[PDB]
């Protein structure tokens, strides 16, 4: 991240631009603490992320936009 | 739960047997602890 005049003063002759676009991911994670680490959420007073995965252990689209990549 | 002779005692006259027989559970519960309160044992130091 720059400014606009470094930015022209670095394109001219320094770096040179490899692509003038770029796919990126158009959405969110999410997290909804629902099923079993809700109810340690309200008896003790902690829960886990991954609390479906991680008590088993125990026994998605993008989009192409406008972009400048440099090397 | 009393001695030998206060049970001579109350059942002479004083206290009223009803029945000489009786059915009693004969096994124990069982807690075993295994599921999801066994990761709340391990990564946090609580159970239900």
């Amino acid at each position: 991240v720059t400014t606009a005049t470094l930015k022209r003063q670095l394109l001219q002759g320094i770096l040179q631009i490899d692509d003038t676009a770029a796919d990126v991911p158009v959405t969110y994670g999410e997290m909804v603490l629902q099923g079993t680490n809700l109810v340690t959420a309200l008896v003790m007073g902690k829960a886990v992320r991954g609390m479906d995965d991680v008590a088993r252990h125990l026994l998605p689209v993008n989009a192409r936009v406008p972009a400048d990549l440099v090397i």
